[PDB]
């Protein structure tokens, strides 16, 4: 074999009036790692939707261990944080509190319910969609109206998401975790084919769909912002770089980062690089490269 | 302790078909001697055997031991590894079994295994066998020697060797202490080569050859494998990049001796650094065309 096969997510519940998980302020909490593109999706949207005082956040240590994601008191790292609520030591401890028999993966992000002490949802694609509407009664009308998956654009969003997810978001991982030459090449080639395609899409455009920010942008962004800083080297995704091989992706990427604080404030390059280059099975020296300089170039 | 020369009346008389280079295409050190062999028109005067780029626990294997396209078997002694040659010259040799080897087939010994000396041998030792345009070439001429020495000193320590100091560092502190002066030296070179074709004296010299063998491997291997990645040549250093592309594309000595598959295969086969042993498909291309901007 040699190819990476991502395991789907198992906690797949929603936050709905009159449902199992009623919308409430101060009840739900996100556990995340800044290094995770998946978890960062939820940080971005939480800020886009003005949810910072409605949904809590805890930043786990980026130093993924044999026990999984440690909390910040266990593996200190600047900006990492201790678990506020259960004296958990590793994210696994949250899952096994929700269900001591759980045998999925102990992934971030976790959208947690502090009332019943369980995982509402650990699928980042669903969490950000929960955020479009579930907490709207707690928001001003104009912030409530924000929606990154609007009905008029949904079919175009879904169409781009499908291959972006398969060949780019997961593609970097299929390339980087490959353990045979053949599996690596079978992942890296479609990755860059999809980047070539995105480049044409973003030529002369500020957003992927409808000339406005959508979740398609958020989902692509979290991969591309990590690309030159970590994927190119650590994961060998190196046919070309964003900054010198893809000027339309590069301009789209820099406008989002420099002009929308939801994208820069949730972007911790030290967390990102520390995480990937701590992966012993790929980088046994554990050295963290000093470049690229800069992590992201200015918007000029 | 193999630091001998080829001189008329010396221990090793200049002769056609007598001296042989054992090299790996991946080695910058060995590739210096391939470049100068082509520069001086010595291809049919001094032979070459290409060892496998797949460095092993026994060192450099020959192409029949570890096959790779273009890697050859040893034509003279059925050697399996380069060490076998050294130990033929001296069964007690306890140095490193490095390429390049400048070998004398007559007495079966190592003449010289210092690349910086081999290429200087090549400037004159075989001139009687050369046409006049090739005999006249000298890459370490007296009028430029002091400047060539000056540049060579820091290029050798911080650039030629520096990629290795960074890449084989095992502590963050050691890696940083090597990669920073490396890029400081590239910054310096960038200044030297702005508006210039050559490092020293508006003519090709060994200074160019000794730098080229590192810079040509930079984007294809040192950036990723050795984490020499503050910036790239092609995106970070336009004056170096132009000088590199001019030498590669305008001078067959530099391109025909440059086998990117050997280069990448050797470095990414280093399991201590790259345990998956996977070889990246990029960067594409290995070197950009001369008229690229």
């Amino acid at each position: 074999d040699g190819s990476f096969k991502r395991k789907a997510s198992t906690f797949r519940r929603f936050i709905e009036k009159g449902g199992e998980f009623e919308p409430e302020k101060g009840r739900y909490h996100l556990y995340v790692a800044y290094s995770s593109p998946w978890a960062t999706r939820t940080l971005i949207v939480r800020k886009i939707k003005g949810l910072e005082e409605i949904v809590g956040v805890t930043i786990v240590s980026p130093l993924f261990s044999a026990h999984g994601w440690p909390f910040g008191d266990v593996s200190p790292f600047p900006g990492a944080e201790a678990d506020p609520f259960y004296n958990a030591q590793y994210v696994r401890d949250l899952y096994l509190r929700a269900d001591p028999k759980y045998e999925g993966r102990f992934t971030v992000p976790v959208l947690w319910d502090k009332k019943t002490e369980t995982v509402v949802n650990n699928e980042s694609s669903e969490i950000i969609r929960i955020f479009n509407t579930a907490f709207n009664e707690f928001l001003p009308a104009d912030k409530a109206a924000i929606h990154l998956y609007p009905e008029a654009l949904k079919s175009e969003i879904d169409e781009i998401n499908e291959w972006v997810y398969d060949t780019v978001n997961n593609g970097v991982y299929k390339a980087g975790f490959a353990t045979t030459q053949q599996a690596y090449e079978a992942a890296v080639i479609p990755l860059f084919e999809s980047l070539d395609r995105l480049e044409k899409i973003l030529t002369g455009k500020d957003y992927l769909v409808g000339d406005q920010l959508t979740e398609a942008d958020v989902r692509l962004f979290v991969t591309i912002i990590r690309f030159d800083p970590a994927y190119v080297g650590h994961f060998k995704c190196n046919l070309r770089t964003i900054r010198d091989g893809y000027p339309a992706i590069h301009l789209w990427l820099r406008k989002l980062y420099w002009n929308n604080s939801a994208f820069s404030e949730t972007c911790k390059f030290d967390h990102i690089k520390a995480s990937y280059y701590a992966q012993k099975n790929v980088n046994p020296t554990l050295v963290v490269p000093l470049g690229p300089i800069p992590n992201i170039l200015p918007l000029h």
